């Protein structure tokens, strides 16, 4: 129960333990009252090709500001979030973490245009170069064609870290991956919440 509040995930980045951060870089300044990533991990987030995972959003050329926000925004909420221990699963890692609707929503809307050439991102990508590229034969199309619904979108991205809920924002059942700073955390209590009833 309490085991899987405010804690970070075993993985390369995470700092062993939660705690408030001076400054954390533009997207990720909603976790600074208690984060998991340092000020290095938040600003590298940002970077074109971020060096915490050398995936390359730009594989296909087209992809929109509005659009690579989000990922942006993902990164942020993976790295700094503390509040995921309920879907931490075996080094630890995340699974099915419930986004909330417009959460999926506006990141498929705002990314609509952008192109890809997978639907599949966890692997089959080629690899030669240090950074992934399409592979022989992978068409680079909207992600409208890839990702047919916002659910697509939020699971195949980042190889199920997120499920799509049908729950709705401010239902108490779902997380935001992204939240105005001003307002606090809305998904302190959601954890609590799948912490409290042993999932
Ligand atoms: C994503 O890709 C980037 C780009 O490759 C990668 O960052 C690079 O990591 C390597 C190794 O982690 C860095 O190389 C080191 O550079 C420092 C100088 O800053 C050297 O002192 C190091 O030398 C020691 O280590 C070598 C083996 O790595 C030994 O052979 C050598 O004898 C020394 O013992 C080493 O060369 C490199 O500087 C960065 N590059 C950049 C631009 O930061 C990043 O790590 C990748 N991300 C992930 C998650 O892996
Ligand atoms: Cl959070």
């Amino acid at each position: 129960g309490d085991e899987l509040l405010n804690i970070c995930m075993n993985a390369k980045h995470h700092k062993r333990v939660p705690s408030p951060e001076d400054k954390l870089y533009e997207e990720c300044i909603p976790w600074k009252d208690n984060a998991c990533c340092t000020l290095t991990t938040s600003w590298e987030a940002h970077l074109d090709v971020s060096p915490l995972y050398n995936f390359s959003l730009f594989h296909c050329g087209l992809l929109m500001p509005g659009c690579r926000k989000h990922f942006i925004q993902a990164i942020c909420f993976y790295e700094c979030s503390p509040n995921l221990g309920p879907w931490i699963q075996p080094g630890e890692r995340v699974v099915n973490v419930p986004l909330c609707q417009e959460d999926c929503e506006e990141w498929w809307e705002d990314c609509r245009m952008s192109y890809t050439c997978k639907s599949n991102w966890r692997g089959g990508w080629d690899w030669s170069q240090g950074k992934n590229r399409c592979p022989k034969g992978a068409q680079c199309l909207p992600f409208s064609h890839y990702f047919p619904t916002p659910a697509d979108l939020c699971e195949k991205t980042w190889s199920n870290s997120f499920k799509a809920s049908p729950e709705r924002r401010n239902s108490g059942r779902c997380l935001q991956k992204w939240f105005e700073p001003a307002q606090g955390n809305p998904n302190v209590a959601v954890a609590r919440l799948f912490a409290s009833e042993f999932l």
